């Protein structure tokens, strides 16, 4: 049952913005590790005396990396006279965010038909304002409201290239890397209490709960066409193994974005390319499941994957689960930075063709039981 | 005239420590861009609840990357009970340093015979204490005094593997990258006033001035065997082109480390390997000199370099200058991070063999005039 109760019209995920200490070094690491191209910049070379912001792209996926300059560079400025290309940026907010949480996602940005209306409707329906709507160069409107912890849901709307004031990067600096990642599938938050978080967000968006003992309870909020998916996790305290959600909240200093799930058009090639680079500047992956997990894969997905495609999953460490509607291939990186907080999931879905409907195959929660069983069975 | 007036005994450069927001992402970028191996770590996996520190090595060059965790992780700790592996670390000092300067060098570490004595003698001779001597595991002594701005000269001494509490990285995580960089040749500071900076540092070290209109005045302080070299720059105000030193001080919020010069055993291979990676996560280089610069190279270094070796300099953008004692090959990267502050120089020296004596060939100040002339001559 999808009641299609969105209180405004939302199209798709637009971009994810990381707040960093040095946007240059994070963006270069991410670009090599994930195969994303340098697409746009807004910094001193473009006249921005406030923040440095570098955009990476792969397919429709857009990662923005932003860090503050010395406030002394822009001391004569006031908001009306700002050189910032993102008007919601604030030196003090960014330094406090990064000091408190370390490297992580500040904004989950979705594209809307009209950012002003979406902001107005949101706050009228309980959203806590963060940045009022601002129209940039009579071309793009952006607005922000609180999502959970210190993360904002950013609304972006275009009348008719990323943002005004950003410049497209010179080809010489822009090497056409691509490992097959194509778009953002879902973005997941960790909170101390799931219930109030769900009521708050679903309260101001109209998003509905998407149809779905290992450290968490979870639920998924979705847009009308279920292309925007926002799962939220809480910890289950009192187990024997400590909750990974609780560990997150402790090292993150509270609620925040846990993982970004990036859809690949060819997960086998994406994982081959990322695993080649794991020890030369890229991203590490979580430990692989035992061969027991893959021997048991034939009995569950042997209808969808060949034996050659299943052993290819085994050499790459890919996990597989299944809904009644589709099949899911997934794998998780190790944490993206110093703290055991944010990580990335690489994903590709098969089935539910009509295009492919969103969430086809679920989110892989059945892989918790399958991994534990496979692990214990492997031991004995 | 080398009066050999060192007030204690110093061996060589030991390591350079960067203070970062996220030590993981800076270290991975540097490792790929410069060809340095992950050699040691001190972080949560080693029991350090205070800071994350990752060591990269190439030859005798050691780069340390350190960032603070949430103070909440170590709130019950006091200095006697600390889990920090570097006892001079302080959450507040590091966050304030990085907020003020951005990514840059906190410590220039030199190896001494006895760090306690070197600290005592230094402060008795005018040095401003920063961190008193501390003996780690009855094995290593470290101490720190102020050098310029917020950079410290760190003394390290070993009775008889980087530091106690650091672990050697698992081979699987440690990919044997190497582009030919072998050691730190010199480390350069930018200050507002050269005179007082020189008197202060030479005052407490006993270092002597090493034998030597484009934006700076400079002078070089050296150890007894002239293996430790510490040039210092000041701006020359009132030119037509603005001083790069003054631009540094403005964006850095005052005095600090301008560049690190890394000696290569094969600069041609180092530059080939680094230039291959410039647009895929590595380091960019300053613009190359015009062909005019290289046509004029034959008349000045045609005795030392073949025509094949000279055109190889031309394809890599390498600069060449000469003392009366030796010849210098050098090239400069673009800034290492967001701000136009710190950069890196790659260097290789030829001549003055006895081993090679330090500073053989100078520091390339004659390349300021040669580049300008070559540039103007190229135009017309
Ligand atoms: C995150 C995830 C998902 C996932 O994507 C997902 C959502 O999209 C929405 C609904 C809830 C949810 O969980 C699916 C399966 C997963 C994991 C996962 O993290 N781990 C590793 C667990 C060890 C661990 C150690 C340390 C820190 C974190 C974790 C798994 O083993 N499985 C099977
Ligand atoms: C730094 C250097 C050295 C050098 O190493 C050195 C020392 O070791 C010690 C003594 C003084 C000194 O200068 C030598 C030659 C150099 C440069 C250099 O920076 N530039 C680029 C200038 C444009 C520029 C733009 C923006 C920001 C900075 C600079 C050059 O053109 N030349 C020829
Ligand atoms: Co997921
Ligand atoms: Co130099």
């Amino acid at each position: 049952k999808n009641p299609k109760s969105d209180k405004f019209k939302v199209k798709r995920f637009h971009h994810i913005e990381f707040w960093c200490g040095d946007a240059t070094n994070v963006a270069r690491r991410f670009s090599w590790g994930l195969g994303m191209r340098f697409s746009a910049k807004s910094d001193l070379s473009t006249g921005n005396m406030v923040h440095a912001s570098y955009l990476l792209t792969s397919g429709d996926l857009r990662f923005l990396f932003t860090a503050p300059y010395s406030p002394s560079l822009s001391a004569g400025e006031i908001k009306p006279t700002t050189t910032a290309s993102i008007p919601s940026f604030d030196h003090g907010s960014c330094r406090s965010f990064f000091s408190s949480h370390g490297l992580g996602v500040r904004a989950v940005a979705i594209e809307v038909e009209d950012a002003e209306s979406a902001f107005s409707i949101s706050v009228a329906n309980g959203a806590i304002p963060s940045s009022p709507p601002i129209v940039l160069n009579e071309a793009v409107t952006i607005a922000e409201v609180k999502l959970y912890g210190d993360v904002v849901l950013r609304y972006v709307s275009y009348k008719a290239e990323f943002l005004p004031g950003f410049e497209r990067v010179e080809d010489a600096s822009s090497f056409p890397l691509d490992y097959g990642i194509r778009r953002l599938d879902h973005a997941v938050g960790n909170v101390p209490e799931l219930g109030p978080a769900l009521t708050y967000v679903a309260g101001f968006t109209g998003f509905h709960q998407f149809a779905e003992e290992s450290g968490l309870n979870s639920a998924v909020l979705a847009s009308n066409d279920e292309m925007v998916l926002l799962p939220i996790n809480e910890p289950v305290h009192g187990t024997k193994r400590k909750s990974q959600i609780q560990t997150y909240l402790e090292h993150n200093e509270g609620a925040g974005l846990q993982h970004l799930a990036l859809m690949s058009e060819d997960i086998f090639r994406t994982l081959r390319e990322m695993r080649k680079r794991s020890s030369i500047g890229g991203f590490d992956f979580m430990p692989s499941p035992p061969p027991t997990y893959y021997q048991n894969l034939k009995k569950r997905v042997g209808d969808v994957l060949s034996d050659d495609q299943i052993k290819e999953c085994e050499e790459l460490g890919i996990l597989v689960d299944r809904d009644d509607q589709g099949t899911l291939l997934q794998i998780f990186t190790k944490p993206l930075g110093d703290r055991p907080t944010i990580f990335i999931e690489i994903i590709q879905r098969v089935g539910c063709m009509m295009y492919q409907s969103g969430g086809c195959g679920g989110f892989g929660k059945g892989n918790f039981s399958e991994l534990f069983k496979s692990i214990e069975e492997y031991e004995k």
